[PDB]
C-alpha cells in the first residue's frame, strides 16, 4: 500500500519495534529471549521494565533492525507464555524510545490501573 506517494529514503517512520505486554513479572529478560526462539536478535535489543521492587510492570520493548524481523516477531501475536496471554503490538522506534523513557500513562493491555 503506496499509502500516498512520498518518496522512500532512509527509514523514516520504519515499524522496527515491538512491545510486549500483559506478561507475568515473574520472568526476567532471559526467559523473554526464549518465547522470540527463532527470530536473530540481540539481548540488548530488548528492554525489560522493573519497578521500585524490581519485579516489573509485565512488560518489555524489543528493537530489531529491519521490518525483515519485525513482521516475524508480530507473528507471534496473541500467544501464551507461561500460561498467560501476551500481546505483541508494532511501533515506530520514536514511539518505543518514548515509551522506554516514560511507560504508558493509562495502559489498556491488560488491568493496570483499577
Amino acid at each position: 500500500g503506496s499509502s500516498g506517494s512520498s518518496g522512500e529514503g532512509d527509514v523514516n517512520s520504519a515499524k522496527v519495534c515491538a512491545h510486549i505486554t500483559n506478561i507475568p513479572f515473574s520472568i526476567t529478560k532471559m526467559d523473554v529471549l526464549q518465547f522470540l526462539e527463532g527470530i536473530p536478535v540481540d539481548e540488548n535489543a530488548v528492554h525489560v521494565l522493573v519497578d521500585n521492587n524490581g519485579q516489573g510492570l509485565g512488560q518489555a520493548l524489543v528493537q530489531f533492525k529491519n521490518e525483515d524481523d519485525a513482521r516475524k516477531s508480530e507473528r507471534l501475536h496473541r500467544k501464551k507464555l507461561n500460561g498467560r496471554e501476551a500481546f505483541v503490538h508494532v511501533v515506530t522506534l520514536e514511539d518505543m524510545r518514548e515509551i522506554e523513557k516514560n511507560p504508558p500513562a493509562q495502559g489498556k493491555s491488560g488491568p493496570s490501573s483499577g
